[PDB]
């Protein structure tokens, strides 16, 4: 399988400042949970503005410099090396790899924030007409997530 997995806001902002808009600690669990075991694919930014690789899984960065080279991490050089991966491969960021991958991958998981946020960086418009609604699932409020939210698993028709 071939998976974006992507958090954004009613109008599709992924990201501010090389920083994600929102805190969602259910969010990061579901990241986790879903991505544990398995291969995450990120731009270079994406990976740059953490800087260190999520523990328990591939983190595959894409980037131009033939000189990158970080501990943990492992280096592709083209789109095409994507399809080279074994397992289940998650399209992880940023909107660069987003808008490359929309139209390849098998299905999406979205979490859906709903909320205005100012951002610079966004996810690329879809519509429901292309998807089926695999599972639609309302995220829990609490102390620590006070934006609502909904987990949509969306695959190609
Ligand atoms: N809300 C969410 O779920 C998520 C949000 N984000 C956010 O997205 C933002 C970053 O997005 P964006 O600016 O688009 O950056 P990206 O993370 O997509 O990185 C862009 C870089 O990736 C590399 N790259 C992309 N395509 C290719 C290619 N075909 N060949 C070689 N290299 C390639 C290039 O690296 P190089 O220049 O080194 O060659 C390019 O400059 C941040 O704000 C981050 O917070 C990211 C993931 C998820
Ligand atoms: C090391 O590369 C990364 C690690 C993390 C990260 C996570 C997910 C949890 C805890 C700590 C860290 C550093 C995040 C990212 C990017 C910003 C992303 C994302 C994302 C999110 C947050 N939610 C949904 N649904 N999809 C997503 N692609 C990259």
């Amino acid at each position: 399988t071939l998976s974006i997995l992507v958090a954004h806001d009613l109008q599709r902002v992924i990201g501010f400042e090389n920083q994600l808009p929102w805190h969602l600690p259910n969010d990061l669990k579901h990241v986790k949970k879903l991505s544990t075991g398995h291969t995450l694919v990120m731009g270079r930014k994406t990976f740059e503005s953490i800087g260190k690789p999520l523990p328990n899984r591939r983190n595959v960065v894409l980037t131009s410099d033939t000189s990158f080279n970080v501990e943990g991490v492992d280096v592709i050089h083209s789109i095409e090396d994507i399809y080279q991966l074994p397992g289940h491969v998650f399209i992880f960021g940023g909107q660069t790899l987003f808008e490359e991958m929309i139209d390849k991958v098998d299905d999406m998981y979205i979490t859906v924030i709903e909320g205005k946020f100012r951002g610079d960086t966004f996810f690329p418009p879809y519509t429901f007409e292309d998807w089926e609604v695999a599972s639609s699932v309302e995220g829990k409020l609490d102390e620590k997530n006070t934006i609502p939210h909904t987990f949509l698993h969306l695959i190609r028709k």
